[PDB]
């Protein structure tokens, strides 16, 4: 049974630090910059063990080379919420690993969101995006305005769940609405002992203030081991899957691209260089079957360490697929003159 577990003072709490978090991130990022932000203070309310907050009315303003400013983007409303909540009161610096062991002694994972509502560009963005691709074709001039211009809900998401003595996070990010759906979801693996390792350096979450703290004496104490915790951080899987109801816009694109397809799959040398294409066309039909154009994407990293990236190599990777199709080997082809290219 689900209810009040918050009391309102708690909520009141993190509601302060949250708005004074933010306002100061505000008035950081701002000051001399000629980034300025609108913000209003959150609203903070209990629902079970999260609790939810929303901001209004919010937008973000860079500066004009003349001087006046101009809208990056906007947000009807912004929504926060946790259950990352630490409801005792004790007042007495905790470790960071008791701090966690408390969170998931009473909830199965901790999660959190924010999401923007009524996410919406600014005029001059859709401009530079408009003078960006200019293909004097009228419809995609005004299919592209059209979408740019449209307001759409951005949402990120994360999630940590305890499995054995490892913890399972889940990091998503979503760009949604009626005519486009983005999404993207990255799922890493972390060591319970990158937690001990944490707490080696003193680190104590302070149930007053809430922020994880640190021994002053620690600074005159510190070359850099940031590359430690790359032991403790695996990789398992990054996903892209979109749609676009594109009203029949591109047809003619992917017509014209298919045939290059063609044209450079007998312009390959050697047979390696022709599955690449084969494949290339292999997924393009697949996502442009329709005006509703989809895009299914899927990276799996063997499990090992991010630390061993530069050692294993390419072969820190596993296995693609793109619409139902398998792109392993064809990546592991292209991905190293890539990387072989562009690194010259």
């Amino acid at each position: 049974m689900c209810g009040n577990s918050i009391d309102e003072k708690t909520v009141k709490k993190y509601e302060n630090q949250l708005n004074q978090t933010v306002k100061q991130e505000i008035a950081s990022l701002s000051q001399d910059s000629g980034i300025k932000i609108e913000f209003s203070d959150f609203k903070c309310n209990a629902d079970g063990d999260f609790i939810a907050c929303l901001s209004p009315n919010f937008k973000t303003l860079a500066k004009d080379n003349n001087d006046e400013y101009q809208e990056l983007f906007q947000a009807k409303n912004i929504k926060i919420r946790s259950n990352e909540i630490y409801k005792g009161e004790t007042n007495t610096s905790i470790s960071i690993k008791e701090y966690y062991n408390d969170l998931f002694k009473n909830q199965k994972s901790i999660q959190s969101n924010l999401v923007f509502e009524d996410f919406k560009l600014g005029e001059k963005v859709v401009s530079d995006i408009n003078a960006s691709l200019f293909q004097q074709d009228p419809k995609i001039s005004s299919f592209i305005n059209k979408l740019s211009s449209d307001s759409y809900t951005l949402s990120f998401d994360n999630s940590i769940n305890k499995q054995e003595n490892n913890y399972l996070d889940n990091l998503d990010i979503k760009f949604y609405n009626a005519k486009l759906n983005f999404n993207t979801n990255l799922n890493i693996n972390l060591k319970e002992d990158l937690l001990n390792y944490l707490d080696s350096k003193g680190i104590k979450f302070n149930t007053q203030t809430l922020a994880m703290d640190e021994q002053a004496i620690n600074e005159l104490l510190n070359s850099d081991f940031s590359n430690t915790i790359q032991k403790y951080i695996i990789l398992n899987n990054f996903k892209i899957d979109s749609t676009l109801k594109t009203e029949g816009v591109f047809s003619s694109y992917i017509a014209t691209a298919k045939e290059n397809l063609q044209t450079l799959k007998a312009q390959s040398q050697n047979e390696e260089q022709a599955l690449i294409f084969d494949k290339a066309l292999a997924i393009l039909n697949n996502i442009t079957q329709n005006d509703d154009y989809k895009l299914n994407l899927d990276l799996k990293f063997k499990n090992i360490p991010v630390s061993d990236y530069s050692t294993q190599g390419i072969d820190s990777i596993e296995k693609l697929s793109i619409n139902n199709q398998d792109a392993t080997e064809a990546l592991k082809i292209i991905l190293p003159f890539i990387m072989f290219s562009m690194l010259m």
